[PDB]
C-alpha cells in the first residue's frame, strides 16, 4: 500500500547526463527529498534492463547500432540516419547505457507491481514513448513505456496506456496497434507541423486492435478545467468499454504553462485530477514522466503530482535544497497559467468526445 520509489544515485546521474536537459532528473528528485516525500514511499534501485529484455521490443540491429555508438560516436559511422540518430536523437557517447537504466527503471517497476509490493509504482525519469521497435524519435532513445507494459503483460492479461505527455504517444500506440490486449489513450496537439503528425481522432487501431487506439487531438492554450472535462469524459468510457487489470501512465510536464513547448496552458492540478481519477480505480499503476524542458516546472508538477500519489497536501513555499535558486522570484510551488487563447472551441471538442464515446461502445 506504500508506493514504490524507482531511485538510485547511479540512476539519476545517468539520467542527468542527456544534453538538451541537463540536470533535469536531479531537480526533480531534489526537490521531491526536500518536501520528505521520500520518506514515505519505498525506495527500489532500478536494475539495468539486459540485452533480452529490450529485446522483446527493440530489434537486435537496432541495439546493437545503438551500442556501437555509444562507444565509439557517429563519426566512423553514417549508417546512424537508417536507426533515428540525428539533431533530434544525438548520437552521443555513453547511450546505450541511459538507455538500459531507463528501461531497466520501467521493468524494475513494472516487476514491483507484479509481485505486489504496491498498487503504485514511479519512474519520474522514463516515460520516452516515441521509440520505434528500429528506430530512435523524438529524443526517445528506447520505449521503457513499451517494454514496461510487456513486463506487466505476465500477470495482467488487459493493460491501459494513458499518455498526457503533450506529443502523441505514437511508438507506443504503434507497437501495440493491432491489439486489443492493449489500450493506449492519448491527449496531445495535434496541428499541422506539430511532431510527430499523428494521432487525430479518426486514429482507431487496425485489425483486431481497432477501436483499442484512442486520441484526443487538443489546440493550443488548454487549461486545467476544460482539460479534465476532456480527459475523465474519455477515461470514464474506456474504464467501463476497457476494463482495465493494470494502468501505464505517462504524465509528460511539457504540457505545463512555462514550458519551451508553449503550447497547453495546464498547471499541475488539472494534471493531478487526471491522475487522482486514474488512482480511485485502485489498480496497479505504473508512474513515468517523459517530456517537460521548463526544468523546474517540471520538477514542480511532478514533486506535486508525488504528494497526491501519496495523498499530501504540500507546502506553497519551496523548502530549501540544492537547487533552491531555479525556483526564483517567487519560490513556490503553484504555477501560474500564461495569458494566452484556447483555441479549443467547445463544438468540435464535443464532436471528438461524442466519437470516443461511438468508438467504445464496439469494446467487448
Ligand atoms: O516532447 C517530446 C520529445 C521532444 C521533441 C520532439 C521532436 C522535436 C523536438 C523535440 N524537443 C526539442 O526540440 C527540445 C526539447 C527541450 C529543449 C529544447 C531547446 F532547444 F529549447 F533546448 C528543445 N516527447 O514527448
Ligand atoms: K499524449
Ligand atoms: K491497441
Ligand atoms: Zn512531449
Amino acid at each position: 500500500l506504500v508506493p514504490v520509489y524507482i531511485y538510485s544515485p547511479e540512476y539519476v546521474s545517468m539520467c542527468d547526463s542527456l544534453a538538451k536537459i541537463p540536470k533535469r532528473a536531479s531537480m526533480v528528485h531534489s526537490l521531491i527529498e526536500a518536501y520528505a516525500l521520500h520518506k514515505q514511499m519505498r525506495i527500489v534501485k532500478p536494475k539495468v534492463a539486459s540485452m533480452e529484455e529490450m529485446a522483446t521490443f527493440h530489434t537486435d540491429a537496432y541495439l546493437q547500432h545503438l551500442q556501437k555508438v555509444s562507444q565509439e560516436g557517429d563519426d566512423d559511422h553514417p549508417d546512424s540516419i537508417e536507426y533515428g540518430l540525428g539533431y533530434d536523437c544525438p548520437a552521443t557517447e555513453g547511450i546505450f547505457d541511459y538507455a538500459a537504466a531507463i528501461g531497466g527503471a520501467t521493468i524494475t517497476a513494472a516487476q514491483c507491481l507484479i509481485d505486489g509490493m504496491c498498487k503504485v509504482a514511479i519512474n519520474w525519469s522514463g516515460g520516452w514513448h516515441h521509440a520505434k521497435k528500429d528506430e530512435a524519435s523524438g529524443f526517445c532513445y528506447l520505449n521503457d513505456a513499451v517494454l514496461g507494459i510487456l513486463r506487466l503483460r505476465r500477470k495482467f492479461e488487459r493493460i491501459l496506456y494513458v499518455d498526457l505527455d503533450l506529443h502523441h504517444g505514437d511508438g507506443v500506440e504503434d507497437a501495440f496497434s493491432f491489439t486489443s490486449k492493449v489500450m493506449t489513450v492519448s491527449l496531445h496537439k495535434f496541428s499541422p507541423g506539430f511532431f510527430p503528425g499523428t494521432g487525430d481522432v479518426s486514429d482507431v487501431g487496425l485489425g483486431k486492435g481497432r477501436y483499442y487506439s484512442v486520441n484526443v487531438p487538443i489546440q493550443d492554450g488548454i487549461q486545467d478545467e476544460k482539460y479534465y472535462q476532456i480527459c475523465e469524459s474519455v477515461l470514464k468510457e474506456v474504464y467501463q468499454a476497457f476494463n482495465p487489470k493494470a494502468v501505464v501512465l505517462q504524465l509528460g510536464a511539457d504540457t505545463i504553462a512555462g514550458d519551451p513547448m508553449c503550447s497547453f496552458n495546464m498547471t499541475p492540478v488539472g494534471i493531478g485530477k487526471c491522475l487522482k481519477y486514474i488512482l480511485q480505480w485502485q489498480l496497479a499503476t505504473l508512474i513515468l514522466g517523459g517530456g517537460g524542458y521548463n526544468l523546474a516546472n517540471t520538477a514542480r508538477c511532478w514533486t506535486y503530482l508525488t504528494g497526491v500519489i501519496l495523498g499530501k497536501t504540500l507546502s506553497s513555499e519551496i523548502p530549501d535544497h540544492e537547487f533552491f535558486t531555479a525556483y526564483g522570484p517567487d519560490y513556490v510551488l503553484e504555477i501560474t497559467p500564461s495569458c494566452r487563447p484556447d483555441r479549443n472551441e467547445p463544438h468540435r471538442i464535443q464532436q471528438i468526445l461524442n466519437y470516443i464515446k461511438g468508438n467504445l461502445k464496439h469494446v467487448v
